[PDB]
């Protein structure tokens, strides 16, 4: 029950919002695990769609881990839940699954964006500067990627063309 | 609904219990990343126990990708579940933390020992292959391991003492 | 007409069953090396595709080689037969010789199931273990990835689209 | 049935001639394959006649491929047949065997001279400088160095020496 | 009395076999030992046989060192016996030493092939992949290198000729 | 029967002492080998205990190997006998091995010098050198070091200390 010997200036809701991060930080992972092994499909086959997706799970992996060590350093307590399954409908498409990754990449930011809001309210900057640091502008980056990646494959005329996605997988992702 | 073009000799239930052992071994990736940041509590601090299970984390989910890429190689469908969230009592101790792993390693191997009876009672020798060159000796190599380290542990003194813990975090896993 | 000094616990069967295998794998040395030169035509001219089923060819006469060995480490003795012409159509296309060679790949894959499954009802453990490290797993790689092959020229629009095979060629078989 | 646009001076029964020495080469790459693996026997056991012939059947393949290559650069069509068996008898020694390779390799010269001779009535230069640049001399040299292996395990006592044939293995094959 | 913490599918029969065969691995190394050392005599004095067998010796304590890992490996407990003495006649000649050895290597094969009996029957596929991997393979090419040194001694006119025993000391175990 | 040709002043009471002598550096040798692998056990776990026995295992085969070469040179026969299994009660503790070992090594110094009293009775300085050279000073040591590892495993606390036996693993073997 009683407080950690580090513990200063970190309120029990910033400590809670944490551990609901590192949730959505490891579901992020578990969606983009999902999405590199159906483009590594027999009747999907497009290689560098799967490695793209796989390296995306692998960097969600270690911003879970950031924030769990994040917990840790302020005097939190890290409290776990159940990863859920993918809840995005059937691939379909290498333009599909980028759509999906786009609107995922979204649903974190928005999460984060709250974080520091809490962070703010509560007067705390070091967990504002943890954010703003290792966080903000990854997503900003990654959100512009994936709808440059969209905006690409739309043009290209994907999904209809199977040409389309075939060379953006040997182009921008190889 | 109709077949894989690359599937032959790959049975229905083979392919179900794939799915199941990958819902497996991505649970021990996650019981393993607890544990870790357990190590990494300022009221715990053992950095090389913290370290030793990160690494097993890792482990879990090379692992897990290694048996979706089987399932995709014999033309099999990845059907993903929830990833529940470590089921194991407060860790407590180092002492403890290894006999929760030792646990988790058997369990694991039970699995791993009911899927190649499966294979077996299938003839899929590319099944029953696949899991004796990957899995069973690196879960014989894992449980004599991991009953070493809880041999030490108790020899030394674990749990009541914090020097024995301490010096094994140094010397066996550092 | 008298015993090998080395031959134990080797099957007449097995012996019969190794001859068989290594015509087959003569067999699909020719059937590649026939594709191969269809591609080098010069009303055909894909130069990849050319070199990707002369290296398939050669793979296959090495397949040929190991089984001759280990019919005489088992002491039994080789006996050869005549390597039929290849018993496909025209080959037509890129997409048409994927998937002949996707069906030879296939047909080689249960013959050595068969194989396997003789090994298993003679008790034969080291026969199988040959198998299974030097053949089963080639064989699952060999499908997939002609699978995905397959897919990919599909996808992209062939055998209509001259541009697609030509595409494939350099982006894939390059 | 319309004509090769590369084709020029390239007569059907030139054509035809060289289908037929196709054939011939690899028949002579199955000869030495049987051969080697005679010698990989465990009652034979003389490595270095085996790698010898091994040798000797990798180039017949070659030799192969290359009429496969000139049968393309002049417009021709490749027409394959079985590749038949083995006809030599047992192979019973080192020194039978070197007397039937001899035997193969005079017999692979009178196709080529035969070849030579059609193309000369025929007009074709391209096709005589083929033939002697990349055939006659290869043959030239292989029947000289088979002639003078036959006549050193002769003088050294083959075939009843197996001492001779043990030797001659180690200091002209090694 | 009470079980080994890591012990799991593990049969006391299998474990009975393993120290059974711990001890046919030790009396394989001692066999080599005395044929190295008859070989080492002044009145033999063939020094390649001597060190061939003197290497086969100290492959056989590897053998025996590799299996003792394995049964703590799995929980067993390791019980030793007496190490008899080698049991075959004079050793009379190179020839007849390497006949002993091709005896030898086939009647450690056999034990091999029994303990894999017993592990399939007791659905241990970790034991069979053991033996598999480390043995069987093993014993197939000792075998076939002995039968193979065999024949030569014989066609070279062993053990009568001294000339021949002097000649393959040095162009084959040289 | 008749004498070797380069035997000199060599007696057969020597000759036949050297034989019980090899019998004894082979009983040595497996004392030791069962202690490694009692260090390997899952409920033991010393791991430097382990590979300091198995090094001191394979010291005592070249003692053994070293004394054949002996007889052979002194033209002497070799006789072999049974390697009887170790002698020793349960092996218990680290303390309780090293205390087994310096047991072994004073009881194998009493028999050499048991057999420098013999050869020095027989006037065969070449073996009484021979002794002193390669066997007096390696057991002086050898008794030396088992020595200091006893007090010092005695004044750690060792056996009820597992600490103390865990520490000197780590320290005085690692
Ligand atoms: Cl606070
Ligand atoms: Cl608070
Ligand atoms: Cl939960
Ligand atoms: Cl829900
Ligand atoms: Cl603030
Ligand atoms: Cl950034
Ligand atoms: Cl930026
Ligand atoms: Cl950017
Ligand atoms: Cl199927
Ligand atoms: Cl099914
Ligand atoms: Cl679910
Ligand atoms: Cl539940
Ligand atoms: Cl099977
Ligand atoms: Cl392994
Ligand atoms: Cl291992
Ligand atoms: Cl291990
Ligand atoms: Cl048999
Ligand atoms: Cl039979
Ligand atoms: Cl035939
Ligand atoms: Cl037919
Ligand atoms: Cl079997
Ligand atoms: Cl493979
Ligand atoms: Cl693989
Ligand atoms: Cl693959
Ligand atoms: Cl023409
Ligand atoms: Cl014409
Ligand atoms: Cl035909
Ligand atoms: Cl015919
Ligand atoms: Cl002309
Ligand atoms: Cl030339
Ligand atoms: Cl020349
Ligand atoms: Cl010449
Ligand atoms: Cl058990
Ligand atoms: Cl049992
Ligand atoms: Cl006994
Ligand atoms: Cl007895
Ligand atoms: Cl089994
Ligand atoms: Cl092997
Ligand atoms: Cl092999
Ligand atoms: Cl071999
Ligand atoms: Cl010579
Ligand atoms: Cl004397
Ligand atoms: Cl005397
Ligand atoms: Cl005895
Ligand atoms: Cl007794
Ligand atoms: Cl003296
Ligand atoms: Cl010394
Ligand atoms: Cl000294
Ligand atoms: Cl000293
Ligand atoms: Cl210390
Ligand atoms: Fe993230
Ligand atoms: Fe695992
Ligand atoms: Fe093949
Ligand atoms: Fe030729
Ligand atoms: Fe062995
Ligand atoms: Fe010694
Ligand atoms: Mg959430
Ligand atoms: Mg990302
Ligand atoms: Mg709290
Ligand atoms: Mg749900
Ligand atoms: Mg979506
Ligand atoms: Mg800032
Ligand atoms: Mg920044
Ligand atoms: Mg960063
Ligand atoms: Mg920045
Ligand atoms: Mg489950
Ligand atoms: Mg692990
Ligand atoms: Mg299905
Ligand atoms: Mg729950
Ligand atoms: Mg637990
Ligand atoms: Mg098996
Ligand atoms: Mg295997
Ligand atoms: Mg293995
Ligand atoms: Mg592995
Ligand atoms: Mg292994
Ligand atoms: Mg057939
Ligand atoms: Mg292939
Ligand atoms: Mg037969
Ligand atoms: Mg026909
Ligand atoms: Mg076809
Ligand atoms: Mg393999
Ligand atoms: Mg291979
Ligand atoms: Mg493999
Ligand atoms: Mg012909
Ligand atoms: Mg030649
Ligand atoms: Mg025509
Ligand atoms: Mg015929
Ligand atoms: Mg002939
Ligand atoms: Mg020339
Ligand atoms: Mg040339
Ligand atoms: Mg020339
Ligand atoms: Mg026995
Ligand atoms: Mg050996
Ligand atoms: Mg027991
Ligand atoms: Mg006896
Ligand atoms: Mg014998
Ligand atoms: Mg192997
Ligand atoms: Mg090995
Ligand atoms: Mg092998
Ligand atoms: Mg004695
Ligand atoms: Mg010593
Ligand atoms: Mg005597
Ligand atoms: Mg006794
Ligand atoms: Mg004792
Ligand atoms: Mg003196
Ligand atoms: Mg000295
Ligand atoms: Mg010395
Ligand atoms: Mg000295």
């Amino acid at each position: 029950a009683s407080t950690s010997q580090v513990r200063q200036n970190y309120h029990q809701d910033s400590e809670a919002a944490i551990n609901r991060q590192i949730n959505l930080e490891l579901y992020a992972s578990y969606v983009y695990l999902s999405m590199s092994y159906y483009f590594d499909r027999d009747d999907v086959a497009l290689k560098n769609f799967a490695k793209y997706f796989l390296h995306q799970s692998h960097e969600e992996r270690e911003h879970a881990e950031k924030l769990m060590k994040l917990q840790n350093q302020r005097g939190g307590r890290i409290f776990l839940q159940d990863i859920k399954k993918p809840d995005c409908d059937d691939w379909e498409s290498g333009l599909n699954a980028m759509e999906c990754a786009l609107h995922l990449e979204k649903n974190v930011n928005q999460s984060l964006l709250e974080l520091h809001k809490l962070a703010t309210d509560k007067n705390d900057p070091h967990l504002c500067d943890f954010i703003e640091t290792h966080y903000l502008n990854e997503q900003v980056k990654a959100i512009k990627e994936l709808g440059d990646h969209v905006t690409n494959l739309r043009k290209m005329g994907a999904p209809e063309s199977g040409l389309a996605e075939y060379l953006f997988d040997k182009h921008t992702l190889g």
